[PDB]
């Protein structure tokens, strides 16, 4: 439905600037990224949506690390803003919010994946999503995609519910693999995505372009 | 349907000998070849159309660098003929326009396609056509069929509306590639149509063929 | 339907023997095979017909240059027997009968075709079969087979109403690698088609086999 | 589904298809000249022994000896009367190609035999054969290529006459009838000796002997 | 989801696994029971309330013989609800196998080294059959291959029989039999203790909160 | 040392015709095509040295089927010229006759291989070449080509001395194949020499050469 | 010793410019390029040594259809200027004028190969290298590369003494996969020598580079 | 052998080359104009405080700027006299060549950098380049691959100018490094936050806790 | 014939394994040799003696500094002779490696688990590393390709360093690493004892005796 490319920020000004030329689909956020903006939750996500322009899916993510605790983390952040997706981090007590959040109305993400194993596992215990952090991989065990690739095969086969969310990468490559190995959707930091479409090659066909028809016309109308 | 070899030129008479004898689905323009001829594209099209004799789809591509303009250029272009498809190369000022004309009767081709991502980002944002320069990539990167082959595969997993129209050849494998990886329909340019079935090879044995009925019959007649 | 095996004979008694024992589909022919026999084409096939046991279907080749003699030729061949199909070679001239013979009661048949470019035109302009010269192609670029590969893939993706026909054929695993990679049917040279059972394997394990029934029940009865 | 009719007997031995039907799912038993012959026993006789050895209504084949087509067509229609459900094997010649053009649509099924290439399996799969039975092993010693030919043959029937299924047959070894079953084979036929030998794994002897061994140290004796 | 089972007789690992784990059952060899020394008839009752759920239960007869195979086997299924029965792949094996096919009773081919004891099994009317991957490796070097070929052929030949993966050592082995065939696997208990321990995971979820600490003052969101 | 394309004829001017313009290394014969000029062999052995021009390679064959006989008339085929290898087949008398001219002078080449099997034991017993007759395996098994590279490396690895001689070829690609996996010659049919440079693409690139140099000088001088 | 890159003109001019910045090997003519210029070979053939600059490898065709006249038009075009080699079409004519050159001071090359068989033929002639015509072989059976691959193999196991020139090219791509497949060097038109180093991405990155370096140093001295 | 000059460090920052040189095997020093910016110090000051900061006689690598040929060879000189083992690099376009074909024969040895295709590394190459540097990350933004042209271009130089190697540049993870030494790249330089980051790897730190924790539980100390 | 290492710190499983199978030498780590608890300037002696030849053995440091981990290898280098110091590739790691390279103390690089530490700590002067293959295939299952990549790695651009395979759960995964580049590997000691004993060949070998008993009457040859 046209909901692939989605932009990982928290800051508002980058978001309505990039949605204004990209098939933009939605925001995720981290701990990290939300940290570097300083601003807290409930006002930022309300922004966010805003700042969008459509009923994108918003993605946001619990930081305690008791499972009774990221269920009281999920539930508020559900009520912040509309159609927001919980993130949890693929752990023991993670999958204990997955499994118990599971069957309600919070759909829930499964992010920090770093192998199959954690993505599987995550998908049977009812998440809707998963996230490998591919570049994060490359760094660790140098096979990202491959990962990516695996888990999307083992999903389809064993948890048809639950797809693969790709994240963490650094250049356009990585990002189109992993939708070519069965990735339902990608995220991609704020940097990449402004970078994503300068090639000096279409700027160079456009003047060549200009320049034969004013040879042949005078000017620049059509 | 039978629409799959597009013919590139802004030659009347091309247009004309081509189609008596081969399966001429339509006519693309661009920049450099409409000012080749240097017929305004509102006095060209129509002759372009009566040309080719069917109801085809023709292509005009935009001139302006301005978003705004582009789509005041490409509701022009729409009004000069039926079934025109406005041509809009793949950059940030373009993507907007593509953004713009998405849900408009006025259907779009992503061209100056020179990687399998800004094929992507056209079809996401609404283009129903992406062009990459096979020739022209094969020059600046030496994949120019690998590109077709992954932008064909991700448009059908994750932009079906879009398809990839083979562009940019200087011989026939690199035809009948494009259309063997995914590739909806290719256009040609003239001086390669006029080369295609050159083959002497056949007209040595059409030659051997009437040769050896002459001397059993006497005559070529049946 | 069992139509795979044709043959490619212009003598009668030929055919009439190869009907005996194996499942011919029809008889194809040429003008150098027609040559020949050094018969006329209205007497010899109400005889291949008659000599083929069921209303399979024939090809018959036109002889001339030009389109508009061609469509003539192609006329008078359909008018000679019942469920016959005109062979016309797919040059420019070929190109112009098959696209005015589109749509009529006459069904054309592509030859002469020795690369995909030509088989791929010939389907798009109203051929119901194409017909590669396998051998012939061996011979001059080594790719027989390859070059039926592609041809059916694209056929397949674009042409889908036209269908490979497998010709010039020298032994058993030429045939047999057309029909795995995508041809409809074959046809081969009456030689070949005598020389296809000819496995002296087999009459070593059947002269075995009557070798231990005689020393067992002392006769070949049963 | 499935039907089970995936694993035949290729013998004459009445004694040998009773013991190994008790225990392994076979489907049918197949015979030909040379396996009959060491039998010494008439066929209008083996025959009815052999579907009584079965113990159900599994398919039953039995082939021709003569070298004429009209003779072969007799032949055919003696040994369709000797038992029930039986099909005729007909090596695939010239002569034999004309009694499997004329069997077709009556109600003898043709199964074509002594099949050493991926020609003649296709010409008896479209002259109306039901089943082709290309001999693995006798092709891996003539060309090497024998699973080969099977995936080519299975892979032409499928296109080009799908009425007509490939039938494994001459057998060696567990890989040569698992190979067959994997590149497309319907059915397989097998040797006596080699359905004697098929489940022979001492590993697996090994791991039972283990289990039970833990089981007496723990328990005291074999009780559960 | 019924993907994931343990291979243990411990109650209280399973307790423990199906609290954070998607748990589908317990499967048991006559190793692992006899290293608790528990009785089958107390044990599987434990197993099935530790388990929460009605998930499948899997126990393995002792016997040499078909008959005391039978005798077990009816014992064994009688002593909870949902358990199948695993049988060795041997000749007698495939007696009882055969037996029990159409009746109440479902069995599951075990100790199976090779493909072809898998199929007869599958073609005798066994439900599932269990290659031991590791076991095979460490005989033929081929786990994965027997598993991928097994699996095609039961698609193909018997499709009432599916490949269920056993014997593992790490989770690679247990991901490659989910990719070429398998309908579920069982792990052993110290295998699954291992599975979600990641460092880079644990690294991770303290680097966000470290951060988040720096920004906001705690862990209030 | 550029003895690799030999001829298989017993045709003395087509071996003169052949040899002047093209590269013949020497000249094969087996009884059928020794039977076809029916000339003695002490004759045209001479006569066919003579017509090579240069001391290139000949090779006869036996006739017998005794392997004593096969001895005696490969020791007069010997004498009947120099240079010249005598070709067995491959079966158990043959290899007897083998066993017994390893050593002698009396060179020879295992002919009608047509598996792998008794190629191999041709070298081992003392064979300098092996010829499979890879159009006739194609006919048998379809597995010329596959033949040919398992002999080849099979003789690489255990018996190097013995070399594979491509034979039995009906188009220009088994030739090439042959020579490419590892044949250290082949010998081809006389008809099929006469239609290797036969190239129509080449003719007419040569035509449109001269046809240029005429169109600015005026004349075909340099 | 980096003599791989030659240019394909008879342009005086073009050479000089062209040689300025690129490691240009030498200069290669053919009839039809020689004939544009209009300048007779005695004349431009010295003009084409000065204006490479060093002692490099010229090549010139001649233009006969006979044996006889295309050993003296080589002898001739040996005597213009040093370090030539003679271009000969390979056909039955070209192989007989290889043949009788082979072993003289005049060096060939085989020109007009469409097929391995015909540069195979040539390299056990006695010519030096073989140019097959890459984009022209991709036109009639879009095998150009596979082509090119395997007549370096051949040559390398049976002829290694004769080399695979790689000729006709439309795109870098063309260039360097002969290069890459047993090429021992190549020769491009002078329309693609001046477009090799054409990379807007090139010039974009340097453009920034002095970007920032008069940020910082308020300069772009060094 | 292999010399150990395979690792180096792209960057004008004197405290990191310190830092980084005193634990890992760093074999010199690259820069860039953009690099050399950030510092906003002259290169005949920074350059032999690179060198004394690297802590032994390995290569350093500076750019020209200048578009003209003859410019840049000038700038070639004087880059080439502010330190000694110094390369320099030139942007591979058809004024750079011009510089390149100059300066071959001479002691100043060059580095054709700016490469984004096989073509111009193997011209570079030809022209008398000792080493090419392909933007193997700007690659994969551009056409996405990478390390299929450094693969290609490592081939091409193998086969037709020796005397040139590859030089990876460009990279953001530690799998792109890896790939450009396996696929035909001599050497790589990286990124200075890559290079401390290149050992980061949770899981060891966890088996060395594990080791510990087995030693202090079975000796009480961590005494060897 | 230095191939096969035995990773075990029980002296009395050293004596019996060299008794018939080809050993090469021993490799410990911290666990290992705490799990038996005996001190390692004795226990090394005692190898050195069970092993029955002057092969290699290897012994792993054990604290965190590298200025420590230089006085523990000069320890365990003093113990006994032919001994090879275990470092852990880390950035305290890689200084204790450079620290000892052009001495007599030869070091080891263990814990690997990408091809880039190793790569790092044979340039830095290592003369083995040692990935965890089953360790890799637990965390990112990519044990054999990260072998292979680092085997290749090394010989390019690291000659003097070469692979030594560690962490091994089945015999296949020890002939894949001495396939793709090893050039040794270390095996714990219950893999040791579980390679020879196939089931096949004593079936094979007392079907050979039976055969000789029926045709001669005993054992006698």
């Amino acid at each position: 439905g046209g909901m692939k490319i989605y932009i990982d920020t928290a800051d508002v000004n980058e978001v309505k600037t990039l949605v204004s030329y990209l098939p933009i689909a939605g925001v995720t956020t981290n701990p990290t990224i939300a940290a570097k903006s300083a601003v807290k939750m409930d006002v930022v996500l309300p922004q966010l949506r805003e700042a969008l322009g459509h009923d994108g899916l918003l993605f946001a993510q619990v930081i305690s690390n008791d499972a009774a605790e990221m269920i009281e983390e999920a539930k508020r952040l559900h009520g912040y803003v509309d159609n927001l997706i919980v993130k949890i981090p693929v752990n023991k007590e993670g999958l204990k919010a997955i499994k118990a959040l599971k069957g309600t109305n919070i759909r829930t993400l499964g992010t920090a994946v770093y192998n199959a194993t954690q993505g599987l596992l995550a998908g049977l215990a009812g998440a809707e999503f998963v996230a490998p952090y591919v570049n994060r991989i490359d760094m660790l065990s140098g096979n990202g995609i491959q990962t990516v690739q695996s888990l999307a095969k083992l999903l389809a086969l064993h948890a048809p519910h639950c797809k693969v969310f790709g994240a963490s990468f650094k250049n356009n490559q990585q990002v189109l693999d992993c939708l070519q190995v069965g990735c339902e959707c990608v995220t991609i930091p704020a940097d990449l995505a402004f970078k994503m479409l300068d090639n000096p090659a279409v700027d160079a066909a456009v003047e060549q372009f200009q320049s034969d028809w004013k040879a042949a016309y005078g000017r620049l109308d059509i």
